[PDB]
């Protein structure tokens, strides 16, 4: 007996917004963005409805280390409650001992954020100085990261980030940014390379990604351990970046609006 | 009861290569390369011993259409030949639905390769014009990511392909970068943006990647479907690259051997 798949996603842009006029609509048509797009391709594919649910406590997923309890996207997988995460959900070890992931609907890395202007080219030219101080999001994939990295240049950051204060870290994309644009330069934020993009191309168009990014990886679209979705899920996301609807999309949201 | 591991790869530079003296040696110790480092590193982590073998017809994996028969090393695994393909093998729609793949260990896109001063810059570029001849590798996805696009330019580029007389698709690798470097600038070669980029750094240092990759997609460690071990093989191609083994890995066989 079919049943209306419950989604669990979060508000980060371009992937999921509320659009302008969300208070005169319903439903899943209040969101707009490249996940919205995204789970009405797959739902179609696999012959599903669904209901978009903005995750109860806004983070991505991390466990706490103390009760081993999950948080975030993951956390409602886990407990059961939701049927499947869309949205810029990091593929890691940790999460995939918990839950399972589609192969990566988008590639990214770990890129830097700085203010225009601002001295700095590369992650090694933050752990020189001190001056200007930087951080990343809280329960997500790039401060752990951050935190099972060997690598010296990546060890003395985290060091530095882990014990600064005021925090360094904060609870939302949003607010990285906004901290940086209010900063006059004495602040860089750890994120994502697709966010970073995103937000280089958004007015007052005062911030740019600099350096390469420190790693690779995907996004991948998320299902409890064992769930009967996990390989239509799976093959969906293969034949949709294969036909260029990925490529489309990214685009759409990406650089198709893009205002500066 | 624990068995040695059968491995089936392909002799393709700088993955899997013959070592100058492996007359003298014996096995695995026959081979080097960025697929043979990470043969080892896959086996230590998932605890089994293993034997590395080259793929009978030298191809990469397609199914016949006719005998309905898959051959390459995506056939070996099909068939029972072999229990584990490490290989430059990208991950695909219709391998997907015959064998498992692990999350990606290394991330790429079709690309363009030209001979120093080709006037080419983009696969529009290359559709646009006659003069210069271009094709990829035979048996492959380059291939089928042609003979499948519903895009303009990728469906204009492939109606030529397919015509194309004699033949300009090659056997291996080597042989398309042997046209590019022989055919004074009339022959372009479309393969995957990890083997352009290698090529480059190559003596007689004559080659170059031009214009941006046509789609991004990755190349994934193989296992017959529902074999036992998938699950190890892909939790261990997470760790390996959440710890920077597969940076480290592309950086040797790619820019520190570099000879340009
Ligand atoms: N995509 C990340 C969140 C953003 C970040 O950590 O930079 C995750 O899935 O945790
Ligand atoms: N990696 C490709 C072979 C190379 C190519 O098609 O360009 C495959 O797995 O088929
Ligand atoms: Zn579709
Ligand atoms: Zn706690
Ligand atoms: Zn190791």
């Amino acid at each position: 007996a079919n049943k209306t798949v419950v989604v669990t996603t979060i508000l980060e842009s371009p992937y999921v917004m509320m659009k302008k006029n969300h208070e005169m609509l319903e439903g899943n048509e209040r969101y707009e963005g490249y996940c919205v797009d995204l789970a009405a391709e797959i739902a179609k594919h696999c012959g599903f409805k669904y209901k978009l649910t903005i995750v109860g406590d806004g983070k991505y997923g991390a466990r706490d280390e103390d009760t081993k309890i999950w948080n975030g996207m993951v956390g409602e997988l886990v407990y059961g409650k939701a049927d499947i995460a869309i949205a810029p959900l990091t593929i890691t070890l940790v999460r995939e001992e918990v839950i399972d992931f589609s192969k990566p609907f988008m590639s990214l890395g770990i890129s830097i954020m700085i203010k225009k202007g601002t001295p700095i080219e590369s992650a090694e030219d933050l752990s020189k100085q001190t001056e200007i101080a930087y951080g990343t999001l809280d329960d997500g994939s790039t401060k752990e990261f951050f935190r099972r990295s060997k690598i010296a240049v990546f060890d003395k950051m985290w060091t530095y980030m882990r014990s600064a204060e005021p925090s360094v870290f904060v609870r939302t994309t949003a607010e990285g940014v906004a901290r940086v644009r209010k900063s006059k330069g004495k602040y860089a934020y750890l994120l994502e390379s697709t966010m970073n993009e995103y937000i280089e191309q958004r007015k007052p168009c005062d911030t740019m990604k600099v350096g390469g990014n420190l790693d690779s990886k995907g996004y991948g679209i998320a299902t409890p351990k064992g769930s009967s979705l996990g390989n239509a899920v799976n093959l969906a996301v293969l034949k949709l970046n294969e036909q260029g609807l990925l490529d489309k999309l990214k685009n759409k949201w990406w650089y198709d609006k893009g205002e500066c």
